[PDB]
């Protein structure tokens, strides 16, 4: 069958393109897919990783986590009911999600249905020429051939996939991706990884723990969250602490055997041991081209094994395109979705367009929770002859209350000194993944710190810390740190 | 006895007023106020109204209301327990509510005595003459002199105070003043008016109400929420019903007696009849200029009753400015300091600067919230020919697995449609009221629909809806409401 545009990946990118180019562009357009469905085997399908074993099934269970602390900080606002009767069900969190995340793959399905030349074709896409994309039964290109899609267009969407170290014992280790399907909550559980989805994850089975339960987060560095503004990291470091998840950073598995009881042995590089019931890796995420059979057509690899492209999303084989994950830049579903509108609209719509990886506003839902925009102040500090950083740190009235006083609110602006141009915004604390949307519509719009403190604040809110900050906490000088 | 600034009020406007000219520019500054402390008799003090019987309690009471709501939802997340053993304790969160103030009321005294030239004291502020605060002993201008104080520039930051309607009966009534102290959660209230306060408190009484409870918000008009977007009044009417608050509109008490059991029986104008155990009225607050003596210097008032000002906070009366609620504009904490912080940088930092009464951004600690910045569309309609909205209004998933599928979140932007310049952007749901606060900074910038649409969405968030909207819902064409364009 012949396709203007032919997609290998039914995800946040793929889709994007996809619809747009059918929609927008009346190209005829095919999808391409393992799975109509989220979970096992292949974990991702119609609609991404973000849908199925990502995003949205990772918010909805930490928003199930937050109930812990809702529940306990209740009490300080007179909240009174039977401490002893409360049980973190795990089993209907599983069962929500799952219902969840089908509906949506449900709803794709229907998207494809309904849309005149968008087509869906389930299996294991690979390149077999430049203008052919073969569909087959399985990953392995020996399988059965389903379908051969003629394509004078080809974008490779494939996202990521989860990094497991090659270490002894990996087969007895878990990724994010059966974290999702867990059919009960660990009692025991060592996330290993500083990053958000190891950090969002120990939030996630810290709350639904049974009892006598004990969350460990292991990390190679000696602070989480690397990338991440440094205050941010102490603090929410000294939060996840406080709300009982053990931290234990400078600390790698050096191998994991099974206790008889079927439980998990660690041994850390430290000779420290540590029994759990489940070992989650979260240590990276790496591009999913091995299947692609790229060789097919000599679309250039980074040694990584990310796809080569330029600010276009342009491999360096005419009309093949790689948006997303694929080509290991920034792992966010929206910065996918724009790469794939901005390739759509360029090639198909001759309205050249390049998406700015800058100035991403973006979040870690963890407890609480990191929103953030632009350069944190060591980045800034070595690219800005004088930068300036407006800080504000205190723990919210309503958390003196509550009894959770750990629970400082972060917010943090660093400046171009000179001119006063908001280089970054970096908050911790409940509401921070909302408050910094708007934020990134003023980093596009190159707001001076003036324009936040000239703006009347929003009160009560912890937002309104961002436009009542008039004088710089602290500065850097040629990359020195001043007070 | 000789000050460069006198200020009458230790609110909101004249404690920014106050700490800036100290701090900033060395100058000498007398603040006066009636309390120390929060509560009767006098209810604001030291701090103000928001601090003392205003936007801080009043948050951390509709905090408090909040976990009724969370802990019925926690059950959709897998949450399990005794729900009949769920008690809200009122007292707790009074006693709570009073210690947060309390410490507030401390830390601005702290601030006071921390801080050269600024000193304050206590009593009744009024004008001798253009040059002259006398305080006293109380409101009475008869009463004893405390202290006469020489001001070579006087801010009256007075702020406002409830309104109650002359109806028989008013006695048996409260205002929200009374209501931050109440002893007990009433059984049943009415809270009477449509504005924030009345919604506020609604939420709070609902949550905290004791067994076969009942809130009824009345509401002279047909709709709660006037200057508050069309499509989000309606829906907060909706979602506050769908809570168990009972919302009569086109209803306005007429008298109020005491039952024998201590009860009060509301007969409305309509004859329609109402026990409750509270009446909470909020149907206004007017500006605090009485007391003053604004006669003896002839400071000028509004054919409302607020103090008469230019953009610079001046009165009619050179060295004399005011600033906040006596002002009757915009009743908002954060304008009061605005206009403080801009009157002080003005006179003493000789850097004039008029506080921007446009694109303020506000919020309602309604459940769910509001949070909103600029324009209503049918203001835009009627000052620009061509004005756009767009609207994204949709239960999110979150409240699908909760139970909760009445809380519709709704995102609008309304543009001046021939430039796309936004004129205002209007949220009602969870988070609203953090979402808007760097909308108000977009507005300042003159942000269009297309620099929304182009900032990447932070996922997944409430908030990415503003980034997520490309197309007009319906447009106004001079005046008139229409789908498309002509
Ligand atoms: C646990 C977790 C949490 C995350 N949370 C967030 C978050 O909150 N916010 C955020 O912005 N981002 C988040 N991300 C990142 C986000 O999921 C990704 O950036 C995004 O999904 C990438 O989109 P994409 O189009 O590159 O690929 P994907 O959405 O991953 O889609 C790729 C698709 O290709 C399919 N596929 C792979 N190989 C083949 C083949 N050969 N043939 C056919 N189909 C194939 C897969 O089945 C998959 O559906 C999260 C990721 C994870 C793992
Ligand atoms: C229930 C309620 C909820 C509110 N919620 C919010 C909210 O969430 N957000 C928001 O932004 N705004 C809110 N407001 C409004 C906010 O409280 C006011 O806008 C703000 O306090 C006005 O500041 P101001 O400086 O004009 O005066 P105030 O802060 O009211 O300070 C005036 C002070 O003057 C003193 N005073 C009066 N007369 C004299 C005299 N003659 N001599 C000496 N002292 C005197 C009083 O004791 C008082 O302390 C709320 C108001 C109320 C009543
Ligand atoms: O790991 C993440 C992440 C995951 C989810 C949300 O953020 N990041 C992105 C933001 N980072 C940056 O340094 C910004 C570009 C400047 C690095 C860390
Ligand atoms: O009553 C309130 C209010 C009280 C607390 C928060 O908002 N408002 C603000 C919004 N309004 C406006 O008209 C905006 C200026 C345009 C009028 C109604
Ligand atoms: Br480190
Ligand atoms: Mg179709
Ligand atoms: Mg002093």
């Amino acid at each position: 069958k012949a396709f203007d545009l032919v997609v290998i990946g039914a995800g946040s990118g793929g889709l994007e393109a996809g619809w747009n180019a059918a929609t927008l562009y009346g190209k005829r357009v095919a999808v391409v897919d393992v799975q109509t469905s989220h979970g096992p085997p292949f974990y991702a399908a119609l609609g991404g990783t973000c849908v199925n074993v990502g995003c949205v099934p990772k918010k909805l269970m930490v928003t199930g986590a937050q109930y812990m602390d809702h529940l306990r900080e209740s009490a300080g606002f007179g909240w009174e009911f039977d401490g002893s009767s409360v049980k973190a069900n795990w089993k209907k969190l599983i069962a929500a999600k799952n219902e969840a995340v089908l509906d949506i793959n449900k709803s794709y399905e229907g998207m494809f249905n309904d849309t005149e030349g968008l087509d869906f074709f389930l299996g294991w896409g690979s390149l077999e020429s430049k203008n052919v994309v073969v569909v087959r039964e399985t990953a392995d290109p020996k399988s059965a051939v389903k379908e051969r899609l003629q394509a004078d267009h080809i974008l490779l969407a494939t996202g990521s996939w989860p990094q497991m170290p090659a270490i002894p014992g990996i087969e007895h280790c878990i990724s994010s991706n059966e974290a999702f399907y867990l059919p009960e909550p660990p009692r025991r559980v060592l996330t290993v990884g500083g990053g958000f989805i190891s950090v969002e994850f120990a939030g996630i089975f810290n709350a639904y723990k049974p009892p006598g339960g004990k969350v460990t987060l292991c990390y190679r560095n000696n602070l989480i969250l690397r990338g991440f503004d440094e205050t941010i990291r102490e603090e929410v470091t000294k939060q996840l602490t406080a709300n009982g998840i053990e931290i234990m950073t400078n600390e790698n598995p050096a191998k994991v055997s099974l206790n008889t009881d079927g439980s998990k042995h660690v041994t850390f590089e430290s000779g420290k041991t540590l029994d759990v019931d489940v070992v989650m890796m979260a240590i990276g995420r790496i591009p999913r081209t091995n299947d692609l059979q790229l060789g097919n057509v000599g679309v250039k690899l980074t040694p990584k094994g990310g796809v080569q492209v330029d600010e276009f999303s342009r491999t360096n084989v005419p009309n093949i395109y790689a948006i997303g994950d694929i080509t290991d830049r920034l792992m966010l579903t929206p910065v996918a979705i724009n790469e794939g509108a901005a390739l759509v609209d360029t090639v198909f719509g001759n309205k050249p367009r390049k998406t700015d990886h800058t100035r991403v506003a973006s979040a870690v839902f963890s407890i609480p929770p990191i929103g953030t925009c632009g350069l944190i102040e060591e980045v800034a500090a070595k690219e800005f002859e004088k930068v300036a950083v407006y800080m504000s740190s205190f723990t919210p009235l309503m958390h003196n209350i509550s009894g959770s006083k750990y629970k400082k609110f972060v917010a943090k602006i660093v400046t171009n000194h000179s001119d006063g141009t908001v280089l970054g915004v970096h908050l911790l604390g409940d509401g921070a993944p909302e408050i910094i949307q708007a934020v990134g519509v003023c980093l596009r719009l190159n707001a001076k710190i003036s324009d936040f403190y000239n703006t009347i604040g929003v009160h009560p809110t912890s937002a309104e810390e961002l436009c009542s900050m008039r004088t710089p906490s602290y500065y850097y000088v040629k990359g020195e740190k001043m007070e």
